[PDB]
């Protein structure tokens, strides 16, 4: 049985930064919504500040007007995710629909097969694009990746994962070797139940 | 102002609960225990900006107006409010050390906001914490909370600056979100000159 809860951090800048994109993930959408957040830019800000409010050494942190410095790519790529459990009661036996939850847990290996990790998502479907029929989804995700611990949130287009592209959240690190960085977790599936995966963040 | 005797510290809360957990977020950067002893921190000037961002995303708008999932980074054109006149009204603070001012000192301070008509546009409150000495050069580095109105806009502003250049006279800058008004959804910076101890300019700069 999944555990749905969010494992906490105990730094509670972290906690309530996750704890936002929580309310995302648990707000009350429905197929007439015509006003939503700016997602994208939601999940893209909320996994910098996750990375930014990671304890460092004085004298790694940025001036007050310092410009936006990345640091150097840290790349992990053909990482194999396999479902270890998934949980779905469809709201409709008629097929997806706004308000559908997922729950999901993977087993993770690297490329030459080894296991270095875990996670768990949740994902909701928020809306059905009238004109296309896609349906578009947010995600949680908490995981460990060869010993980084790391949050990801998403939102993203069902459908085009579906038919072979690749699909991209964001991710942040906030303990283990990684820690502090921030940037994106993209992926191809397999199958239903396998996915080849690309981790790309930068401090 | 009779029943008025302090400055109130608490948050305006927007019942956006995804607004209230991110600028919660900052308050616990805020209220966190600091010393002089310290030798790690989080990247606040990151922090603030992303935070400011992440405010401004927060506030829906039509559907027609959002981000596709891996759309390039876009901003709208740029609202400006300049030529503004910040005034302090009332102030708390209590000293850590009769030194002078010490890592983990708190000021709250109001202001009255001014045009150059000297008509009252705005008002805001602040929460401010000092939260290093740097070791090299002795200065000393605050963070800030600040909530506003201004011309019926609500802003959330998150700042992490420098003490000893705002006093010189240097621009100081803080990073701002609207969440309601005409501004609503829009992130950028406020940033001040000091004329003395108790009087700015300011400048507003906000984009979608
Ligand atoms: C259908 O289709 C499910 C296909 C399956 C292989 C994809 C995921 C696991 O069921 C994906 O499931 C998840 C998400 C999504 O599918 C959308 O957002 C997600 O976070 C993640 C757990 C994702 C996972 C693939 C491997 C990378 C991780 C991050
Ligand atoms: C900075 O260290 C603080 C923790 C404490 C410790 C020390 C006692 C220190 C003392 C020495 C210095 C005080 C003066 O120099 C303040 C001058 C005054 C005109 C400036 C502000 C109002 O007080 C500015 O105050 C604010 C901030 C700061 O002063 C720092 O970050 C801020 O957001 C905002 C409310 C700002 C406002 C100007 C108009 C725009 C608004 C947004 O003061």
């Amino acid at each position: 049985s999944i555990d749905p809860t969010t494992p906490l951090t105990y730094n509670p800048v972290i906690d309530a930064l996750v704890g936002s994109w929580r309310q995302i993930i648990d707000a009350d959408y429905s197929a007439d919504d015509t006003r939503l957040p700016d997602l994208a830019v939601l999940a893209r800000s909320t996994a910098r500040a996750v990375a930014a409010a990671v304890p460092r050494p004085l004298a790694e942190i940025s001036a007050p007007d310092a410009p936006d410095e990345r640091g150097e790519l840290v790349l992990l790529e053909k990482v194999i995710q396999e479902v270890a459990d998934r949980e779905y009661t469809p709201l409709s036996p008629e097929g997806p629909s706004v308000g559908d939850l997922v729950l999901v847990t993977e087993k993770i290996y690297n490329s030459d097969r080894e296991e270095i990790g875990a996670d768990t998502g949740r994902l909701r479907i928020i809306r059905k694009d009238p004109e296309t029929g896609h349906h578009f989804t947010v995600s949680l995700v908490t995981s460990t990746v060869q010993g980084n611990k790391l949050f990801a949130f998403g939102y993203t287009e069902m459908e085009a994962q579906l038919a072979g592209g690749r699909t991209t959240i964001q991710v942040a690190c906030w303990d283990g070797p990684w820690a502090g960085m921030s940037g994106t977790l993209s992926w191809v599936i397999n199958s239903m139940t396998a996915a080849e995966s690309r981790y790309e963040l930068r401090r």
